[PDB]
C-alpha cells in the first residue's frame, strides 16, 4: 500500500552514477511531508512487526542518504541514532572499515557494547559501504539486527555481501 | 531552557578539522531521542514565533550534517524538505552554485517558484557553503526567509557572506 504510493514518486535516471548504472532517486519523497510521514511509518511498522520482543538500542545510517531518513525513523522509534561516516568527517576517537577503495568510519564511544542496531541507506547495490558499517558495528561490539533499505538492485546482488538480514521496502 | 540542555550535551575537539579550528559535535544529541526532540522542538517554535503569518513550503538542508535534523524539523512543520548537495551527486537538472572552491547544487524542479524556504545546517563558520545554498534558492526564483543554525562560530563573521536573516539555536 504505502509501498506502492513511495514506489510511483521514486524517478528514473539511466547512466546517472555513470554509463549502465540505473539510478532510483528517492528525494521526491521527502518534498511530501504525507509521502515522507508514510515512508516512516512503513519502516516502522516493519520493525515492529520483525522485532516485537527485542528493544532496538540505535538506528545506524550511512552517509549521506541514510541520513535523510535515519534519524526521523529513530525519532519515530524512541530510540538513538548514530552516523556512520565517509572517513575524516568524525571528529574523535572512530572504528575503521574499508569497502576495497573508500573507508568509513564510527565513532567509538557513540554506542555500548551489546547494543542492538538497525542500519540503514536508501539504495543497496553492491553491498560494499552498508559491509563495512556492518564491520564498524562488530567493532562496537554491537548486535546487527537487520539492514533496513529503501531500494535494491537485485542484480548486483549486493545483500550476498552482508551477513546480518535484509529488509528492503520496496 | 532547551538550548541550554542542547549545548551541554556538545562535545567540543580541539584543531579537529585543521590546526586551530575547534569543533564543535552535535552528534550526541541525536543518540538521545529526549534530546532530539528537544532540538526538533527548539527549531519549530523559532519558526513559528518568527513566522506566525508566513506559510514555510520547504526546509533546505545542507549536506551533509543539515540532513541530520532538516528533514526531521520539515515533517515536524508539515512541509516538504530538499537537499543542497555536493556537486556531481544529484541526479537531473540541478542549479550550481560556487563558494570560493566548492560545488553546490540543488535539482531544479524540486522547488517551485514563489515558495518561501529556511536553510538549515549545524553550523555557521564563515558561511560559505550556506551562502552557495542562498544564490541556489535565489536561482530556483524562491524567497528565503531565514537560515537556521545549531551552533555560530562569531568570530568568522560567517553572517556577513549572508542576505537573509540568521538564526542559530545554540
Amino acid at each position: 500500500s504505502y509501498a506502492q504510493e513511495l514506489k510511483l514518486a521514486l524517478h528514473q535516471y539511466p547512466n546517472f552514477p555513470s554509463e549502465g548504472i540505473l539510478f532510483e532517486d528517492f528525494l521526491p519523497i521527502f518534498r511530501n511531508p504525507g509521502l515522507f510521514q508514510k515512508l516512516i511509518d512503513a519502516f516502522k511498522l516493519h520493525l515492529e512487526e520483525a522485532f516485537p520482543e527485542v528493544k532496538i538500542d540505535y538506528i545506524v545510517g550511512l552517509e549521506s542518504r541514510g541520513f535523510l531518513f535515519g534519524p526521523t525513523l529513530a525519532l519515530a522509534l524512541g530510540v538513538g541514532f548514530v552516523p556512520v561516516r565517509k572517513a575524516g568527517k568524525l571528529p574523535g576517537e572512530c572504528f575503521k572499515a574499508t569497502y576495497e577503495s573508500d573507508l568509513f568510519e564510527i565513532q567509538k564511544n557513540a554506542i555500548p557494547a551489546g547494543s542492538n542496531v538497525i542500519i540503514v541507506d536508501d539504495i543497496i547495490a553492491t553491498g560494499g559501504s552498508a559491509a563495512a558499517a556492518g564491520e564498524l558495528v562488530e567493532q562496537l561490539e554491537a548486535n546487527l539486527l537487520e539492514y533496513n533499505f529503501v531500494m535494491e538492485l537485485d542484480f548486483l546482488k549486493g545483500r550476498s555481501k552482508l551477513n546480518a538480514p535484509v529488509f528492503t521496502l520496496l
